[PDB]
């Protein structure tokens, strides 16, 4: 089809969408479904019992929030279908699913059934002409004008270190851990509870997420700032009241470098990156250490780069150059890479026909992917 | 199925503890308003050709007020004398009011929030058994206030005669667990004014003299921004003219009586003030709504019409609210009639057909069908 | 070296105090301060503006009642100081506070400032030789005599499921909600208002609490009992009047298992227990299900054990034995645990000494408690 293709990066926290070839996704909205929990009494209340997109943010306190994706794995598929039709709704990207091919972006090392059901949903419920599923990290490396390097993509659900060499991501050297920005927000909720601020409500979890985004940082030395009493910085809640955050500012994101602070049997993010680099043959290791690209929202923490540099230097072999690159467009880098990939005419040969899916099934979509 | 008795113009009744406002849906104002009490002849009937009957309701009870002992069927929004309430509802349908038959028109009834369930059950029983109405909807008062004002979001602070309550509503969604209610209202302020006038040398122990205390409360009373500076000072005693032509000097009782609304502890009742009712109703809701609820406050009921009520309510709310939040208190021009105007607007809609409880639905289910399809 | 340590289980509802080694807390009294609200006119009236303990219960109609604690958190610290002074008065414990080490108890996941201020009060005002802020659930399990299990402590202010493994409370599996006996009594007051019987006064809230303790039960099937015709058991008020309760008798303690009845989007008590069990290690889940220990006052509702067992069986996996233990001393289980702990010689190595607090401050309690 000669019509423009649409890139959809369905992250756990935020879902980016846009017609390919644009330098930026203009239709990014949070990835949750809000349903009203109070009883409607008037004639003329808000019509509809499903609230997705900026409307869910406008009427946030009126709604109970439910996240369809957890750790990059779609738990509720009906809500995912609702969100993906909302992507085509008149509010954002007013178009038809039949007119545009879709470049879906998916987390690496996901279960087989997830890709199978995503293809089934996009081919049956949506009469899409052409679907192609890709990864999030290889695109993020495409965005920054490189073909060799390691991408540390840290999103809302999952964080993974992916070494790519000459475009093709090494499937054997992929490292993945499930602690991400959502787990940091939960840890911040627990710590805020330990300061005398209860946010048990589902809509107040978004306020906790906002507090995480706006007032948090990673200390250079963990024990140094842990022992030192930090100044109490005050944050303004939506109602207008104020909360003193205090040590929870720096204790919360420390989960990323110490998963045992919530009893998760997994490696830290610095350990994940260094293990991803060291899982490859040594001739490429010295190049991978130099070409480190941060990606995803959770890498935007104040002081993330310095602490990651310190930890990687502590772990990596001595006398090896290490350079962390932090692009300003970290949130939208994966979508930018998807747009770049879709702009290439070779993408015309990379998608799967409706006839191809009907004939072969999941075999076609999985042999087409890497 | 089409030209049924259901399709008739419904009758809207807003029965308040102090005043009952009845009319027909579609009218701009309640055409038939009268006090919600029953008068009985106190004296001895000696002349043929006297005032016929022994139950006086409506303007007859008002013009011949001195001739009667007054009994209020409902106190604090709860019906206490059900025979008198039934009599008042029959009078609403009489030749003096609406000139109609109760069996022809559907009914919209208003009720204060958080009332006893038995009150609603008995109201439905009376309006389906004694009055054989086709259908009955029992509405909240705040929803009607928002209907009348044309809005859909707001914290309705309704201070009637027997009940004061704050109901928060957001985008047509009502939060039942943020609704607050106190039983201090205009009746309590009038009783407290009677107590103060006793403390100033005027005894109004007669039941028909309680309405004179009501009139004094309506005319010669106000609210002070600073209660302590008026407490320590002695003001100039205003002069009130009684119905018989004699005069009284009210003085410090003018402002200390309506102060009961913001301080129930003046009568030893340890309940929230009206400002605390409103602010707690806002602050019990979800946080993301609260700011909008602070910018949409709607007043209703006659007890909000005290000279200086808006200013003092704004001052107290601003004292309790978090700093730098836009507080915008609104009020309709006809505060007494707002709830009925909303009831008329709601009963005018075609959606109202799907809201009331049909008579047959009442017969099959009984009290259960009233508890649902209400609020 | 000091006298025998004094155990003080300060709940939100009732404080229970005694000396370590006693079989039961000999000095239990409600945790509120009563102040007279009427006008003293004649000489010979009651002396003192502060009434605490049985003097507050004898003259309950004369006093406005104030609760210092709310959801396990001290809201009024002057009243808390008054109450802890009364614990040491000639009516309770008959001793000076400068001679006995203290074993205070605190609910899990409390604010840090609460523990800090409690230690400051106990070391400055009362000049205790030593202090040890413990946690209620682990003490309750010690009182039962077991070392591994789950303690579902449901008190007046806060309910919480804490799993303990070999005496150590797993901190990343603690579940807590603030819906407890006081919330149930407030809900009962609301329902009695909906039944025509209206109570406003803080002294009449104690009558509502008595109605809860006397005539309230948990139905095994809420929907079955909901639809049936009620019995309307009659309760005799202190003044001699009677009230017919009816449906409010069983819907009031329903709040423990369904917080959404008051608009809270928080887990139920059964959900608290099951989520605490399922948040723990996969190896421990079988032995945690086989070892559940009830505690606190709110677990004494008629039919509480059967209802909780039914809910847990509904939520628990199949082929897993469930054994909810409901010891007779549920009210004093945590105090008995504090007494058992304080009797040991190892307790000497546990407390924060007075000199340690003098030289360190809040950090001494912060390291020693955890
Ligand atoms: N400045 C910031 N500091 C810390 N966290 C941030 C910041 N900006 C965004 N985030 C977090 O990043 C997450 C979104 O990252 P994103 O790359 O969109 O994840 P995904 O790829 O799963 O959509 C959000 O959960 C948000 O909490
Ligand atoms: N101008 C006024 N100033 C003070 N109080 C007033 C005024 N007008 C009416 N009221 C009081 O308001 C009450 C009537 O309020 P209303 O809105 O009828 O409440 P309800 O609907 O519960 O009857 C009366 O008891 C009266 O004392
Ligand atoms: N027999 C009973 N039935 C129901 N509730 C009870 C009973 N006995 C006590 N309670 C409730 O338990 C609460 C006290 O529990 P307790 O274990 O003392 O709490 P805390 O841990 O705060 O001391 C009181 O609020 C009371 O309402
Ligand atoms: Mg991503
Ligand atoms: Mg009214
Ligand atoms: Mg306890």
């Amino acid at each position: 089809i000669a019509n423009q293709p649409v890139v959809i990066d369905n992250g756990s926290g935020v879902i980016k969408a846009g017609f390919a070839g644009d330098q930026i996704p203009k239709y990014c909205f949070p990835n949750y479904v809000g349903r009203p929990k109070h009883v409607r009494v008037m004639a003329g209340a808000l019509e509809g019992d499903i609230f997705i997109g900026p409307k869910a943010e406008e009427h946030r306190g009126l709604l109970s929030i439910r996240y369809p994706m957890e750790h990059g794995i779609v738990k509720d598929w009906n809500d995912m279908e609702r969100i993906w039709q909302y992507v085509y709704s008149k509010d954002q990207l007013q178009t038809f699913s039949e007119e545009h091919p879709v470049l879906l972006t998916e987390a690496p090392l996901n279960p087989r059934k997830n890709r199978e059901r995503a293809a089934e949903v996009f081919f049956e419920t949506f009469n899409v002409p052409a679907l192609f599923i890709s990864m999030q990290a290889v695109l993020s490396l495409y965005a920054t004008g490189r073909t060799t390097g390691v991408v540390l993509d840290s999103g809302d659900g999952v964080t993974h270190a992916v070494p790519i060499y000459e475009g093709f991501a090494m499937p054997h050297s992929i490292m993945r851990i499930d602690i991400a920005g959502r787990d940091v927000s939960r840890f911040l909720r627990l710590y805020l509870r330990k300061e005398g601020y209860d946010f048990h409500s589902s809509s107040e979890f978004e306020i906790v997420k906002a507090i995480k985004e706006r007032a948090c940082y990673l200390s250079i030395n963990p024990q140094k700032d842990e022992t030192l009493e930090t100044e109490k910085a005050q944050y303004y809640l939506p109602d207008g009241s104020t909360i003193e955050i205090g040590p929870s500012r720096f204790r919360a994101p420390e989960l990323l470098f110490r998963p045992d602070l919530i009893g998760e049997e997994s490696e830290g993010i610095h350990e994940v990156l260094v293990f991803a680099i060291q899982k490859s043959d040594m001739d490429l290791r010295r190049t991978l250490f130099s070409n480190i690209v941060l990606s995803g929202g959770s890498t935007l923490f104040k002081g993330f780069g310095d602490r990651l540099l310190s930890e990687v230097k502590k772990l990596a072999p001595k006398d090896v150059k290490i350079r962390i690159s932090a692009p300003q467009e970290r949130l939208y880098s994966t979508w930018i890479g998807g747009s770049i990939l879709a702009s290439l005419d070779t993408f015309k040969k990379m998608w799967v026909s409706k006839k191809e899916y009907e004939e072969d099934g999941a075999r076609s979509i999985h042999r087409k992917t890497f």
